[PDB]
DNA sequence: CGTAATAC
DNA sequence: CGTAATAC
């Protein structure tokens, strides 16, 4: 039998004490349209999260779904799409309070062409949600993808200095071997190449940010937040962990819980919220 | 019962009374690997034209299957791809003997990025292939067909003045009531608006140009080249005749027949072939 | 390899 | 609405 993975319970209290002040989720839909219908936004609406945010849209802003506009608490709404690129990439930040500044991409023109970063700035924190280019299968990307990774590095290192960052979303790489069900067979696949994993390793030094979900579960395995359709990967538990919450050191003593919600329906990632005490 | 259509027999002999030299065949493929899967290379080799031209290959020029480089006659071989387009659009043209010279596009930046012409001059004629683009569900791309339409013209135009020419393709346009099966309910769907029937009219009298086969069979009704997969179109003969050979009206003399290979399988699109006499 | 999405 | 093709 294969071995499962159960997410253990919420803890809302930080080590120093704070109650959790704030919630954040991060989902890649793959399908914003198609996630709508599996019931995607019933499971937002119970999981009533401050900001929600949503990576692999493949939805242009004119095709959103109009019950997105008339959600309940995330009234205010931000959308990328790529400029021509139909039903690829994209993604989206939904915040119960209106953020003092919210931007778009990475501010390098050969990067913000698909859609894939979106900044919210409030005035404790900066929030960033990333969608970060896959390598493709062959490979074909990959020299791309090191070139985004050394830009969107850059990129998050100049936010840092002046505010505390929190950055989610699918990042597309599984740190660590822990962090995939087969590392010895994805060694060459999209995912766990060298470049792409040191490339992380890189960011979280540079930044710096922390693994939020890897700093307080170290030695947790087989806890994963993708798995492909094929081959009945999910059912197995195959999977790759792909979505995180990465923080500021300085956010660390305010950091409460990183969770993985494995059993919610809806796409091949399953969701993943933060519990933070501001 | 619907009312089928039966091409006619192959007249290979022009009217002054000279034999056929030339045989031209063109065929819509959409989606040049599935329709060799389903044998199309072995209707060609049937056929045995002297030249082939291809369009809707969705075929990148690395991803060439290997048969094609290695089909006998037809061994002089040129394609177009989009630039930043994967699976869409494409072109090719193949030919026994080789051509004096060979171009792409229509020296237009805006319309030359999608692979949809290639011409092949010849010691007599100039040949030209076309996929006109299409004006897409809700007629999203109609402003852009009517400027690609003139462009293509005033393109075609100026060929013609230094050599007679020969234009095949699926142009993507039922010229009159005739060349559709329901007319009265497609006025406003791509491929039947007033602006491209227009577009084409204008067409075959700027350049000028001759519809091959409906100089020859003029009051030929229920004669298709293309049936949607959709509602058993091609089983209950629901079609449009979106694929021509239009020719310069010196080459009139010169022209034998122009054939509807109405029973010719793999593609949405049935092959059309041209006899010349030159 | 499953699924969602495009274009026609 | 069918089919082929993409991207993952």
């Amino acid at each position: 039998g294969p071995v499962l993975y159960e997410d253990p319970p919420d803890q809302k209290t930080s080590p120093s004490g704070k109650s959790a002040t704030l919630k954040i989720c991060s989902w890649n839909v793959d399908g914003l349209r198609a996630w709508i219908k599996k019931k995607g936004l019933d499971w937002v609406k119970e999981e009533a999260p401050d900001i929600l945010c949503l990576q692999e849209t493949k939805c242009s802003e004119n095709k959103l779904p109009a019950e997105l506009q008339e959600l309940p608490g995330l009234t205010h709404q931000y959308w990328s799409a790529p400029s021509d690129k139909e039903g690829y990439s994209g993604v989206g930040l939904l915040s119960r309070q209106c953020p003092l500044k919210v931007s778009y991409g990475i501010g390098e023109e050969e990067h913000d062409q698909e859609g894939r970063v979106i900044v919210a700035e409030f005035e404790s924190f900066v929030l960033v949600t990333a969608y970060v280019p896959n390598a493709g299968r062959g490979l074909v990307r990959l020299e791309y993808r090191q070139r985004w990774d050394e830009a969107f590095r850059k990129f998050l290192k100049d936010l840092a200095s002046r505010k505390p960052l929190v950055l989610c979303g699918d990042l597309n790489v599984a740190h660590e071997e822990i962090d995939l069900r087969n590392p010895k067979g994805n060694k060459k696949n999209a995912g766990f190449t060298p470049q792409e994993r040191q490339g992380f390793g890189e960011l979280l030094q540079a930044v710096p940010l922390a693994d939020s979900f890897r700093h307080l579960y170290p030695n947790t395995a087989y806890a994963y937040t993708f798995w492909t359709y094929m081959m009945n990967a999910r059912s197995k538990n195959v999977g790759w962990r792909l979505d995180y919450f990465l923080l500021s050191h300085s956010l660390l003593p305010a950091l409460c819980d990183s969770k993985i919600r494995s059993k919610a329906l809806g796409s091949d990632h399953c969701p993943i919220t933060l519990y933070l005490a501001l």
